[PDB]
């Protein structure tokens, strides 16, 4: 067990990124995979079938190995479980090469029901044989007795390297997330700092305490508990989220916290700044400013070449800041 | 003037329940691994009395999921079903809550966080659980604490209330309140929903936000409720038989007060009572409102880890309403 400080830190030195993959496959995109693959003569299944950790995926694997043609007369049931899962295999496939972490938000894998939490789990083992760092996108919150059943789901049952986590209930909830006491294991979290829809200020920068806007207090807050926890003492942090449009409090971040973890979504779908978020994010161990791209990647027809773009442009940029 | 079951929006609902059972007792059902394997347990110990009195309740056969395997007997799940066993006896635990307290409840509670943490398999489950819920008519809330941008809130919105067919859930906003145009509202159906936002929680630290962050001497907890209201306006929701409302912990008597002082109309669900030690009669006093749906009390744990379910619901029942009518 590297913890996934370490775990980033090597995968950077190999990759030479911080793109983060967004995986959040929507209803017309499972819907559209499958079209096309009907239409093309299921080019990409055929390639994922040829990969060799489809083998090592712990649900329905045997249905998954299946030809498309015979799962669609012979296993009905299954053709969306089968398609939904193909579709994610073939973006990791696709576009891992380029990626230092994946993150899966939650949302898009709950609202069919169960069949979406096996796909969510056969992805997190695909990754997971791959050694490719992971993040779920699920902004858990709730007292201590409850989110000990999202430590367990998410770093027991998918064994990913990390989450997001929404404290404004309060920052103990961290002890139920980040640490298990009983085993004597510790895990990495994102809290949620800046973040990008549109009236994101009500709540984060115009409430106040002593004239720090909010998301300066959550966010040293949430330091004040890494440091009791002693995550980084066992190679796991709490770092933060904040949005790739949120420019000012992303200089700011990184300013006056200069070494902490900083996610950021928003750039691509949601019309971020890249070179700015970039530049106003930078730290030499470029592991610290993930730039998650989801639906740019997901939802364009070439998604190898779309990552290829990010991952050449982001060292392009890492580059001129270096 | 009579309306089918699933026919009428939540505010409606409730009311309505409220005046058939005269509570605001509000059941939790939140089972853990320790319940699930505690209910097996004494089930293979007692032959399955409780088991076979769920498999003749007429709305079993009406559930989405494997129902080929909750209907088999328990006998036959263990010896030839070995795989799922832990799918029949999680749901059959859930079942046999619902079907001991019931008639006690004027909603029904149940914290998503429980049914996630062996993957799909509770899923399959909870979904189970709302479909019976919705075939007995009874008042649900899903307990999620959701929260995420526009895009991608609308799909817990379709889980939550397509997918489960849920009458409220909970949510976080302190990203912000654009996120209840996409949970509260679907725009493609014209279909409006009910939640009840995060105000002021059970934890022990929950002042740490909620309380120290302000605008100009109003408290965070107050400035999140205000702008909750200033959206649910906006939406329309109450003029459509929806609301928008507060959870406000059992423990917090003081901001209680303040909330229904300042609110006087607004839904409260106040979670804390039992496991959680808040004390009852002050917070049913500080949250008290005559139409007291709008002062929701959950009791989790201290029903459901209880050998006796029924009677402990029906003793939380008598307590609260005795503490009603002092009030009254
Ligand atoms: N967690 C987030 C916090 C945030 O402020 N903005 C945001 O978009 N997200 C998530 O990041 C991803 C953005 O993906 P995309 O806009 O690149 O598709 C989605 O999973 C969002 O739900
Ligand atoms: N949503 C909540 C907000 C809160 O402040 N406290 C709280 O306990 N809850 C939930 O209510 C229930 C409390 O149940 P119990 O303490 O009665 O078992 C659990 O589902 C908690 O996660």
């Amino acid at each position: 067990s590297m913890g996934f400080k370490v775990k980033l830190e090597k995968r950077r030195n190999a990759i030479n990124t911080c793109l983060c993959i967004g995986l959040d496959p929507d209803e017309k995109d499972i819907e559209n995979f499958m079209k096309n693959e009907k239409e093309n003569n299921y080019n990409n299944i055929k390639k994922n079938l040829k990969e060799k950790y489809i083998n090592n995926v712990s649900i329905k694997k045997d249905i998954l190995l299946k030809a498309p043609d015979n799962i669609i007369r012979e296993e009905k049931s299954e053709e969306f479980f089968y398609f939904f899962n193909h579709f994610c295999f073939y973006i990791i496939n696709e576009t891992n090469k380029y990626a230092l972490t994946f993150k899966m938000n939650f949302a898009f894998y709950i609202p069919y029901g169960s069949v979406g939490i096996d796909v969510l789990k056969n992805v997190f083992d695909y990754l997971y044989e791959l050694n490719i760092p992971t993040i779920l996108d699920m902004k858990i919150n709730d007292i201590g007795n409850t989110v000990k059943n999202y430590r367990k789901f998410i770093f027991e049952y998918l064994k990913s390297d990390s989450c997001t986590v929404n404290i404004y209930m309060g920052t103990n909830m961290l002890k139920d997330i980040c640490y298990d006491e009983e085993k004597n294991k510790y895990y990495s979290a994102f809290v949620l700092v800046k973040t990008t829809n549109p009236d994101s200020a009500i709540f984060q920068k115009n409430l106040s305490l002593d004239n720090k806007q909010a998301y300066v207090i959550m966010a040293q807050e949430a330091l004040n508990m890494s440091s009791y926890l002693n995550l980084e003492q066992n190679n796991e942090f709490i770092g933060f989220v904040v949005g790739a449009n949120s420019y000012d409090e992303m200089n700011y971040i990184r300013t006056y916290f200069p070494n902490c973890y900083i996610l950021s979504p928003g750039i691509g779908a949601q019309n971020g700044d890249l070179h700015k978020t970039l530049t106003n994010g930078y730290h030499k161990s470029y592991e610290k400013i993930l730039i998650n791209i989801g639906r740019a990647i997901t939802k364009n027809p070439y998604p190898q070449k779309a990552a290829q773009m990010y991952y050449d442009q982001i060292n392009a940029i890492l580059k001129q800041n270096m």
